[PDB]
């Protein structure tokens, strides 16, 4: 599966969580879901470069 990686850059949160996911099209629901339960409704951006969903509220 694709391990991807959600940063926490929200004023309720912060530092980083994984999971387990086969592709984004899947690792931004669970980490969506996760953020959305807590409140980072920052701006993400998924970095190719070592896939990892960077939101920041």
């Amino acid at each position: 599966m694709t391990t991807f990686k959600l940063i926490i850059n929200g004023k309720t949160l912060k530092g980083e969580t994984t999971t387990e996911a086969v592709d984004a099209a899947t690792a931004e629901k669970v980490f969506k879901q996760y953020a959305n339960d807590n409140g980072i409704d920052g701006e993400w951006t998924y970095d190719d470069a070592t896939k990892t969903f960077t939101v920041t509220e």
